[PDB]
């Protein structure tokens, strides 16, 4: 990372943008490397702008009764944004008067205008002055402008994230990763450029009055005809504006609900596929879609009439002025070309800037209220007292989920709660499913508000929830999460937790990257990787809430006896557990029921109770049979016009008055208006567009579907950021901007060829004083392309990581304010922001540089043609000069056209990220007993790595009981994915003499019913959570419903079967998900059930249910069953241990048992009973 050159620089140096010369000179031969880029100059940093605009906002905030954001903004930077837009307006005053020399240069070519002819080369002087001043006054204003908005963006995202972090639990709810992430999505590149076309909301009125003055000179009351038609056509724009503002209102909610569901599915991938629930995801998408897609092709449909409203005013103009003064008088064909000239400055000030920066100005204040908004939503209550007796006590507390319910005081989740622990005691909570245990947390961590009684404690807690959270580092970051490295603590927590065996086995030993979520790790791994962290930190208070649910009876033995009573027998633990052994030595115990206390005390008490175009053109067949209506009808303008023009020249008092000599201006009239001649009208407009919003359809249709089928070793590399940035900001992008920008650069395109054809077809000398000029141009743009593209794909690049930290940072929000850790948090925000904005920056300049050369090269060329002019007109018509200024009156539509071009190929980057992620891999009655053989299994996650499962063969006899055991973390996911061919395999699996190399992938993953590890709810109802299909009626799931014990949980919520559950089933407790998941397997009649670990949390009361249902839901069915818990294993006839990577057959478990001294150790008696009796 070296030093940014615009530090260190000169004057003329920042004036022409020359820094950047080592950049373009690097990436025109190669491809850019890592120490190409430079650091982002101190006045860029996120933190010094944060930091400003905090304190004015503190300021606004603490001073006046009705705050607003704009107010701050303008504090931090309004005389700035005064200072460019002066020079902005004095660069466009020098366009307004150039028609007085150059109309006076080109008069001077009649030998009958002997007046002009006296002064030609003063006038020449003049117009070169013109033409250098206005190229120094305009460009650095506008980056100026650039650099400005980009700051304010930058500021308002770090504030925007520091609320973030401090929302309250109740807001939580109503704001999803979706609306945030378009929330900054929309504002990202936009409002950076708008600032460039602010001003002209007061520069254009200026710019009016100064052309109407002049024109009044050459026609006195004819010119107010066509001002009339320009203030009609004004309020046309308007008009269309509030219509398109109207359509975008529509449309954002939509958009945030896709997003969800997008991000959702592709979390939950693996579930997706081994449900093969494909199809229903796609189908979901598509019904979103096509309602977005009506209002995104009704707001095209207007922006069309809006951008073409500059084409068609060109004649409307200057026949209304014209005619009435023609008609009362005579007129010239000068005074005719002179009109022209200036009115098209005044079309351009009225139809295309002030509208342009009316709707700048509408998007910007909306957004910056929006963000205030935000701003301004309810917090964490952090009021507590933060140093007390350490003496934990609970009076009389009473507590209500809902706001509304709460107020209101319906039922509560608490009732009359009260307990009192010392100093370094131990408190057991249990109970049974959905009693209230992880709210009681809740409620002490202060997340959830009581309505009445209190608790007092002294306010430094260390936290281990129920669902572990894994952030995006190290297992050592996760561990010592953002803390000072302690040798000796971390070798004390990595042993205590039974973690270097596992640590052990890695290739990185600890250095290993996890991912966001952990998705490499087991179940097992990242809950101890949990506890580990909650017990690294040190703390007054320690809440646990049932950190053994995932692990075998050895390990949480060894655990509990190791760590919790051992490593912190000195202090004070709340532990949330349903094991009655360890509520033996627990000081004090607590019995939960319904929300009530059953029993509070002891245990002594208790025991007495480039290829990228054409590939886009070619998506869509309808888009070239357009593009060729198009191409026809302007062929057909061309040749009319051509034959129009010829025949002036072959036909000889009236309203215009044409002289022998004067008769030059007639080419220069049509250059003139051929913007109007050549306009595409609705006939050829509205088509196109609506055929490129077909083009977006097909190619996110396409997206969606390539990555539904990915092989899941592809599927592992992405992230979280990534999805969401090229799932919204693409896609976004191909729906709005490309169309109206394809459409733009389309018309310029063929207005410039129209006239070129024309002219030179009549005169074949102008084309060749053409040629140089567009050579020129074509030279510098091919130079400037091959490092602008590397650099806008490193840019858009850059945008990943901010989304990623984004949803790491919402997924463990509970977390980071329990422990305390929002300012490192913040510091990763932005450092990321950062990152983004080097590579931002470093493309912004090189844009200044190349559209500077090019208005560069046009200047010097005039000003070589205008002495030439003057010099080689003698006494006789200046031929040479008529030929050359018309030559380089055709070139200004050029220069505009190259600028064009410019944006659309900045755009198209997004269609080849998009092509990119389509290209993407694929990884692709007969069950009538049961039976399976497998011979040679081998399993791998990556092609040449470890082999987790090594040459495995056994046989399973139809409609049998089998049971799969081992240590957490030894590989019984690893052979439940095997069988559905989710990783790497070798070897055959045969089901009843069909093969799995016999069939297709999708008919072999028909045959098994399954209960994954991890529980996936998306976004919608009861109903549709429990089938996607729609092929049972509510009669056979309210049976279902009843029979798995989900009647009361699904009567408790105001839509029976029709309630929306959000944020991934928030409402729901822990166990209540895992009955939605034996719900789901038992709608399917599947005869092959895999089930890994049913029972992960539940209570022995609330196990009883999952009974007596595999042997009356699955009577004649094949059942593999995967489970930590003895009990379960004494309904299996068959026994598979996983060991040294290896699979060892039994037929008893008291065989089983007997070889196996420590294991036998760790059951528990009661069990033991059962076991052996
Ligand atoms: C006689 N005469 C001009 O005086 C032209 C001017 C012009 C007028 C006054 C001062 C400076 C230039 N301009 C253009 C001119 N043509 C083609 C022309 O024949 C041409 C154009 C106009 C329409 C399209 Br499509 O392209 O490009 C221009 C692009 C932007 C602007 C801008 O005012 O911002 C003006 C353009
Ligand atoms: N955000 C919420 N809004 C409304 N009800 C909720 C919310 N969160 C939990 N509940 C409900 O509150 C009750 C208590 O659930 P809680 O998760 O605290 O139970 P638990 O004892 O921890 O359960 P488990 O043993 O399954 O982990 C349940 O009926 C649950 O559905
Ligand atoms: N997606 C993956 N990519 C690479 N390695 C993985 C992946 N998933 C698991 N592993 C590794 O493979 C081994 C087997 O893990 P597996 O999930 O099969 O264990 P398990 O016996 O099911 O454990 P638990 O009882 O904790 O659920 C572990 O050491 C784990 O780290
Ligand atoms: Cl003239
Ligand atoms: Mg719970
Ligand atoms: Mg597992």
């Amino acid at each position: 990372m070296q030093r940014s050159p615009l530090e260190k620089a000169s004057v003329v140096s920042k004036l022409f943008f020359s820094w950047t010369r080592p950049i373009l000179r690097k990436g025109y031969r190669q491809r850019l490397e890592l120490s190409d880029i430079y650091q982002i100059p101190s006045v860029d940093s996120a933190d010094n702008l944060s930091e400003k605009l905090e304190r004015e906002w503190d300021r606004e905030l603490a001073s006046k009764k009705n705050p607003k954001l704009i107010n701050a903004l303008r504090r931090c930077f309004f005389w700035r944004f005064m200072f460019y837009g002066i020079f902005l307006y004095l660069g466009e005053v020098t366009k307004a008067v150039q028609p007085l020399l150059l109309g006076r240069i080109i008069a001077s070519y009649d030998p009958d205008n002997k007046e002009e002819r006296s002064i030609a080369i003063y006038l020449g002087i003049g117009l070169c002055l013109l033409f250098i001043v206005r190229t120094l006054l305009l460009h650095p204003a506008i980056f100026g402008l650039h650099h400005i908005g980009m700051q304010m963006r930058i500021a308002m995202f770090s504030l925007i994230y520091k609320k973030t972090l401090k929302l309250s639990s109740r807001v939580l709810d109503k704001i999803s990763i979706g609306q945030l992430v378009s929330l900054l999505s929309n504002n990202l590149n936009k409002f950076d450029e708008g600032l460039a076309l602010a001003h002209f909301v007061w520069i254009a009125p200026l710019q009016v009055a100064l052309l109407m003055g002049l024109i009044w000179e050459l026609l006195q009351a004819s010119a107010f005809c066509g001002l009339g038609f320009l203030i009609v056509l004004a309020l046309f724009q308007a008009g269309l504006g509030r219509m398109m503002m109207k359509y975008r209102d529509q449309r954002a909610g939509k958009i945030s609900e896709r997003l969800v569901i997008t991000s959702e599915m592709i979390e939950n991938i693996q579930s997706v596929k081994a449900y093969c629930w494909e199809e229903a995801m796609e189908k979901m998408i598509e019904n979103l879609r096509q309602t977005e897609l009506k209002l995104t092709r009704k707001a095209a449909y207007v922006r069309y009439f809006n951008s073409s409203a500059f084409f068609f005013s060109g004649f409307f103009v200057v026949f209304l002025s014209v005619l009435p003064y023609a008609l009362i008088k005579g007129i010239i064909l000068r005074k005719i070309f002179t009109t022209i000239s200036f009115c098209i400055v005044l079309r351009m000030a009225v139809t295309r800037q002030f509208p342009w920066a009316v709707q700048t100005w509408y998007d910007s204040l909306g957004a910056i209220n929006k963000i205030q908004d935000f701003l301004q939503k309810q917090e964490y209550k952090t009021l507590e007292y933060n140093l007390t007796t350490t003496e934990v006590v609970m009076e009389n507390v009473t507590a209500f989920w809902e706001e509304g319910f709460g107020e209101l005081f319906g039922t509560p989740v608490l009732k009359d709660i009260n307990f009192k622990i010392e100093r370094g005691q131990l408190l057991a909570v249990a109970g049974s499913t959905g009693a209230g245990k992880t709210s009681l947390l809740m409620v002490i961590m202060g997340e959830l508000e009581p309505s009445e009684g209190k608790i007092k404690h002294s306010g430094r807690i260390s936290f281990c929830s129920q669902f572990s959270w894994i952030m995006p580092g190290t297992i050592k970051e996760n561990i010592i999460f953002g803390v000072s490295y302690d040798e000796y603590r971390y070798r004390s927590v990595i042993k205590a937790c039974q973690l270097e065996e596992d640590i052990s086995k890695f290739a990185e030993k600890d250095n290993i990257v996890l991912g966001e979520g952990g998705i490499t790790l087991s179940g097992g791994q990242r809950a101890r990787i949990s506890l580990a962290r909650a017990v690294y930190k040190d703390a007054d208070l320690y809440l646990l809430d049932s950190p053994f649910g995932y692990l075998d009876v050895l390990t949480e033995k060894e655990i509990f006896e190791s760590c919790v009573c051992k490593l912190m027998a000195n202090k004070t633990r709340i532990l949330v557990t349903s094991k009655m052994e360890h509520l033996k030595k627990a000081d004090k115990i607590l019995i939960l029921h319904e929300g009530s206390s059953y029993f509070y005390g002891t245990f002594s008490e208790l025991q007495n109770l480039w290829n990228t175009y054409l590939r886009y053109i070619t998506v869509h067949k309808s888009l070239i049979f357009v593009l060729i209506w198009c191409l026809v009808i302007f062929l057909a303008e061309v040749a009319a016009s051509l034959v129009v023009l010829w025949l002036l020249g072959n036909t000889p008092s009236y309203a215009v008055i044409i002289t022998s000599t004067s008769s030059y201006y007639v080419f220069y009239i049509y250059v003139g208006v051929a913007d109007t001649l050549l306009a595409m009208g609705f006939f050829r407009g509205l088509p196109l567009v609506h055929t490129l919003i077909t083009v977006s359809k097909i190619l996110h249709h396409k997206m969606l579907h390539s990555v539904l089928q990915a092989p899941m070793s592809t599927l592992n590399t992405l992230k979280a950021g990534g999805i969401l940035n090229r799932f919204s900001k693409d896609i976004a992008i191909l729906d709005d901007l490309l169309p109206l920008t394809i459409f733009d650069f389309i018309q310029l395109l063929l207005i410039v060829i129209g006239a070129i054809a024309v002219v030179a077809v009549l005169q074949p000398y102008i084309f060749v004083a053409t040629v140089p000029v567009i050579v020129a141009f074509i030279m510098l743009r091919a130079y400037f392309l091959q490092t602008s593209q590397q650099l806008k794909q490193l840019e858009s690049e850059g945008r990943s990581p901010i989304f990623t930290h984004l949803v790491t940072s919402l997924k463990g929000l509970w977390t980071l304010r329990a422990f305390g850790r929002q300012p490192y948090f913040e510091t990763l925000f932005h450092k990321a922001l950062n990152l983004h904005t080097a590579n931002w920056f470093l493309y912004l300049s090189t844009l200044r540089w190349f559209q500077m050369r090019i208005e560069m090269i046009f200047v010097i060329f005039f000003i070589a043609v205008t002495f030439i002019s003057i010099l080689t007109t003698g006494e006789g018509e200046g031929r040479v000069g008529i030929i050359l200024t018309l030559a380089m009156n055709i070139m200004s539509t050029l220069q505009w056209a190259v600028n064009s071009s410019i944006d659309v190929d900045s755009l198209m980057r997004s269609v080849s990220r998009v092509f990119k992620f389509i290209d993407m891999p694929t990884e692709g009655i007969w069950p009538s007993g049961g039976q399976m053989t497998v011979k040679d299994l081998t399993a791998k996650y990556t092609e040449g790595g470890n082999a987790i499962l090594e040459n495995i063969s056994f046989s399973i006899s139809p409609g049998q009981r089998v049971g799969l055991l081992g240590r957490t973390g030894s590989g019984k996911s690893t052979l439940l994915s095997a069988f559905l061919r989710l990783l790497n395999t070798e070897g055959e699996i045969q089901i009843d003499g069909v093969s799995w190399d016999s069939i297709t992938l999708q008919q072999w993953r028909k045959a098994f019913g399954v209960i994954p590890q991890k529980v996936f709810i998306f976004s919608g109802t009861f109903r549709k959570n429990l089938d996607p299909y729609e092929q049972w009626s509510d009669q056979e799931i309210w049976k279902v419903a009843d029979e798995v014990g989900l009647r009361s949980v699904i009567e408790q919520f105001p839509g029976k079967l029709d309630f929306v559950l959000v944020d991934g089933g928030c409402v729901l407790s822990h166990g209540h998900k895992q009955l939605m998941c034996l719900a789901r397997s038992v709608l399917s009649k599947a005869k092959i059930l895999l089930l890994d670990q049913p029972s992960a949390h539940l209570d022995p009361v609330t196990y009883q249910i999952i009974r007596r249902t595999l042997k009356q839901a699955f009577a004649d069915c094949t059942v593999i069953l995967c489970e930590h818990r003895i009990e379960a294993m004494l309904e299996c006839q068959q026994f598979l241990v996983i060991e040294e990577n290896k699979v060892r057959q039994y037929d008893s478990i008291q065989k089983l048992l007997n070889e196996r001294s420590l294991f036998r150790q760790a059951i528990s008696p009661s069990d033991r009973v059962k076991l052996f009796p």
